[PDB]
């Protein structure tokens, strides 16, 4: 899977990337893996070289990355400390982060215009 | 399958679906496919059943979808005539259109943060 | 996942299907699943048809289906008793079922040949 | 994908790999690609490293790899000349090649036992 969508009442999953979880693709001979971490960290992994994370190991355990209606990536314990936010917040909404084939983890929104075929 | 990207110079693919290709997802057992037919049309499907279309069939020869840097999904002929945009355009940037598991086809953009690790 | 590896000491996986894991695999806008379910009979389903199944519906609890070493696919309940098996043998070694684009489920094996490139 | 079919008169497929095509998986930080190339050399690769090969690299052009009813797996040039050939041959039957998570490439069959439910 490539892609958390933000928290909203609706069956789009995944919107929780729990402890162990993982967003992953492939490019090549690269494996490239977002991964939620027992040790609170979320890392981006390329093969077995970690590129890039949100230096939270240590803080918590149990946590779960959430992408908030405004767009707003958090990690959050299993007491529910938000452990770290990414920077910029926008309209609440609906947004989607994707693992991209360029290997930048990017969110999006919010939604311009859609389908409407629900269901 | 299930995204397209905005047309851009990074390899994130795909940034076209030609003629026959499409994004493909299921939810349990019905298949959704977002798929530019050989006709012109582009159409979402839920199995085999039309759920939505451009209604563009018989319009042009050899088309192709392309989502363009201001967020306008468009299908442009193979004599570059366009015969279907979407509505909404936002400002230039990145964009990707996504075929959901709630069956929505949704664009969004354009991108609010990212964790800069291209390449 | 199109296939079951034979019982044995390496990381292959899936090497058992418990309850309510499947095979599943696309043709066309047809999902076949192989699916051993809750109440202990294994069904191949064509969407929502069953096709094939073993027949052994409420025999059991908590039931798991096993590809053993001698080739014999087995469904075991909860309390270790068989339930069911396919008809023939092969000598010990190793071997796959999969499940195939052309809709059957074919046990295959022993091995014949490998590049023997394990680890 | 991560199965070769024997030639066969069905619609299980891929029984060819083409030159450019290639089974794939992943393992843990792994992408284990086992690939037909356009200079004829059918090569296992663990991200970047070639673990196996034919050694069959400049013999031929549009080389293909062919899977043939006795289990045999062959590499064969675009006129047509046998270039490498594993060495084990079975009964005449249906025999499949699978790319496993243990990094093996192993050649099973013949068929044991089938739920006969082509179609």
């Amino acid at each position: 899977n490539n892609i958390i969508f933000s928290k909203q009442p609706d069956d789009n999953h995944p919107q929780i990337l729990h402890a162990t979880e993982s967003l992953e693709i492939l490019f090549g001979t690269h494996v490239y893996r977002f991964i939620m971490q027992t040790d609170c960290n979320l890392v981006l992994y390329d093969n077995n070289n970690p590129i890039w994370a949100t230096n939270t190991g240590g803080l918590g355990n149990g946590c779960r990355a959430v992408l908030q209606p405004d767009g707003v990536l958090v990690v959050i314990t299993n007491e529910n400390v938000t452990v770290w936010q990414s920077p910029v917040a926008g309209k609440a909404g609906h947004y989607v982060l994707v693992l991209q084939p360029d290997r930048n983890v990017v969110i999006y929104g919010d939604a311009l215009w859609a389908t409407q075929t629900v269901r």
